[PDB]
């Protein structure tokens, strides 16, 4: 029969009424709060549904039937079926006017902020881009590319309060609700293949000021920079593998049929209020020839992780996840392409990068304290892949040679204080067991890298 009597259909038609209600409500709440009054609001058992049934529910139903509403008549991920072409758009619909409800009333919510950021991590990795953009309501489309514009807008509002910082609830925002929403929207476009059609346009402009502005804060030296490091490198990596724009390489960017200074009259881009050259887009992100030299200096001088804290949080997972997705877009993996391409990637810089990368965990051997080892072992398995057999002489043996001998050392110190049982051997003990966790640390820090290199 008609599809407007599946379940799916009337259990989304019922929550979207609910958000519609509890958006009055939460309106209703904050111009009482703005009042001063502090009496219980006349619809608190809607909003108490609302925070304790509600989203709990909507996060594990599409947790649960998260393949059904993904799968397309191309591809049939869930064997259940797959999601008619409005239930896809209710599923937008509710993830924007989610993440339009908590844009900045984090503190409103208090307790329920968790909640509500969870379900939106869930219904983000529950999106289907391309039918809603293909096949869907004109009010869906603008919310969707909306939501790109606020959260460039608000990433643009911290980077000034940063500045002019000699407020709170803005960063408090951006470090609780914003960056990991961002984080999960660019993987799942990034995993799925909608980049291609999402970040196109003025979706591809907000993506522009959103790259801009991360790139910014997190190269940056501040109190709140120094805390959300990881943060940043990571919605910045995630934005580098879902952005079909080099943005490391605007010089090829003529031979690009996917940006906007390609794809837009002249007129209309500066309708837009955007530079005439995509040189200016991003003034700040340096070209990859730059960054490249930059990191091989580093890694060869012998720099530790306090004088490069940014080049090994933010600039190397960016780089890594760029040229990982740009390889396959290069001269390499296009050979019929005889065409000029947009990008000059080659196997050769993922092996140079793998290979400073390997160079500086040599470096930071044996440190008493390094807790981005776990994360710089899992930025580079996308570029493992392309590495070049030099490595093996170069940059893996020297170092595993480095951490056996660490492995022997401690292991002989341990047997020698087992045999005397002389003196306070406590101590002796604790010590010995500190070495052995920051080898356990190095070994984990660089085994991952040795078992794909040898694979």
């Amino acid at each position: 029969s008609s599809m407007e009597k599946r379940f799916a259909y009337k259990f989304l038609k019922k929550i979207l009424k609910y958000v519609d209600s509890a958006q009055e409500f939460i309106a209703h709440l904050e111009a009482i709060v703005s009042s001063g009054k502090t009496e219980k609001s006349p619809h608190d058992q809607e909003i108490k549904f609302f925070a304790k049934v509600l989203l709990p529910l909507v996060d594990q139903y599409f947790t649960n039937h998260h393949l059904y509403f993904l799968s397309s008549p191309l591809k049939p991920l869930s064997s259940s079926g797959y999601a008619s072409h409005k239930e896809k758009e209710m599923v937008a619909s509710l993830f924007c006017k989610l993440a339009a409800l908590v844009r900045h009333r984090i503190s409103l919510f208090g307790s329920d902020s968790t909640t509500m950021v969870s379900c939106l991590h869930i219904l983000a990795q529950t999106l289907d881009t391309r039918t809603v953009m293909k096949s869907g309501s004109e009010l869906v489309k603008a919310g969707l590319r909306a939501f790109f514009e606020n959260a460039a807008e608000d990433l643009e509002k911290t980077s000034e309060n940063l500045k002019l910082g000699k407020v709170s609830q803005n960063i408090n925002y951006t470090t609780v609700a914003l960056l990991p929403i961002l984080t999960s929207i660019f993987e799942h476009v990034a995993q799925h293949q909608f980049g291609v059609d999402l970040l196109l346009g003025d979706v591809q402009i907000s993506c522009y000021h959103i790259l801009c502005s991360l790139y910014s804060l997190g190269t940056g030296k501040n109190i709140y920079v120094e805390r959300q490091r990881p943060a940043l490198g990571e919605c910045l990596a995630s934005l580098a593998a879902a952005i079909p724009v080099a943005f490391l390489e605007p010089t090829l960017n003529r031979y690009n049929p996917l940006s906007v200074f390609n794809t837009k009259t002249p007129r209309e881009r500066s309708i837009l209020g955007m530079p005439d050259t995509v040189e200016e887009m991003c003034p700040d992100i340096p070209q990859l020839e730059g960054l490249m030299k930059e990191i091989s200096d580093l890694a060869e001088s012998g720099a530790r992780y306090t004088e490069m804290p940014h080049v090994i949080e933010v600039i190397l997972p960016m780089l890594c996840n760029y040229l990982s997705y740009w390889w396959e877009r290069g001269p390499e993996h296009l050979p019929p392409s005889t065409g000029p391409w947009c990008t000059k990637v080659t196997s050769e810089h993922l092996s140079v990068i793998l290979g400073n990368i390997l160079k500086i965990i040599n470096n930071n051997l044996g440190i008493d304290e390094a807790s981005w080892m776990k994360r710089i072992a899992v930025y580079a398995q996308p570029i493992i892949s392309k590495a070049r057999p030099d490595l093996l002489k170069s940059h893996f043996i020297p170092t595993l040679e480095k951490l056996k001998k660490k492995a022997v050392k401690t292991v002989q110190e341990e047997e020698q204080l087992k045999a005397d049982t002389k003196g306070d051997t406590q101590e002796a003990e604790l010590l010995i067991l500190d070495e052995f966790a920051v080898l356990c640390r190095d070994l984990y820090a660089f085994y991952p890298m040795l078992i794909r290199y040898v694979d």
